[PDB]
């Protein structure tokens, strides 16, 4: 399960999205990690390089072969994510863990950050859709007119009286 | 909630999402690149339901993945089974400039959705001659010993 966090937090309608990729486990393909963070409008990465990211891992004391992934799962499910918006460059802080770090990002390219949106909401949907079943199964698992006279009542003999 | 599902159902990566907001009611399928929507009305609406709440009929049909598109340039159809009488849908391609704000606000409201489904998931020098300067210091005549 990749990370993700919104942000602000509480009851607030959804403004910005922090999410990250890459430390992927097994032989298969591997990428650099990066850290994501969009409004949906503009893509803001942190577009780390393998000379920037051993720099920012010395800056806060990290070894090269450390997961920068695991730690962003302690920021996401503690709600220990801050972001500070710019005009053109963005910061993202992590507080999950005993020490804070603070992230740079650039703006993402329009023809990149539009297929890396399109993917996402494609993922998110059916991850969505995922949860919701696992969910569901853990949690639970003319008459009356006269002929004589056209428009008018059928007349009936004077009924005189009765007697009950 | 807002009921969805991906399409195809199998396996396979998915390639389209089918979800209906706010019963302005509309259907609305997209593959993440095009949107396609009824373009309901409060005239045309009403109509279509005279003809047959949509929701949770739809909301039905995601969770029995009984829905099925077919696509054909900007004309789209929705299907919906499960109920008494089979519902079919007829979408139309949205403009892009008009699709752009639906396909903005669709990936933020999913990413949240994860979020927090996830959280209510979770709770649930040596070696130198001093003598001759950088040489090493030899070892003295040791000969041979007995063991």
């Amino acid at each position: 399960s990749p990370p993700l966090c919104t942000l602000p937090p509480g009851p607030e309608p959804p403004r910005f999205v922090c999410y990250c990729e890459g430390e992927e486990s097994g032989e298969g393909d591997r990428g650099g990690f990066n850290l994501y963070v969009t409004d949906a409008a503009e893509l803001w990465s942190t577009c780390f390089t393998p000379d920037s990211l051993a720099a920012l891992k010395a800056r806060f004391g990290l070894s090269a072969a450390e997961d920068i992934t695991p730690r962003f799962r302690a920021a996401c499910e503690q709600q220990a994510v801050a972001l500070t918006l710019q005009e053109d460059r963005a910061s993202l802080t992590l507080s999950g863990g005993p020490s804070a770090l603070a992230f740079d990002l650039s703006k993402v390219p329009g023809p990149e950050a539009a297929p890396r949106l399109r993917a996402l909401t494609l993922g998110l949907a059916k991850r969505v859709w995922s949860l919701e079943r696992r969910l569901a199964a853990a949690e639970e698992t003319c008459p009356g007119e006269s002929l004589i006279n056209p428009g008018f009542k059928s007349k009936k003999p004077a009924g005189g009286v009765d007697f009950d």
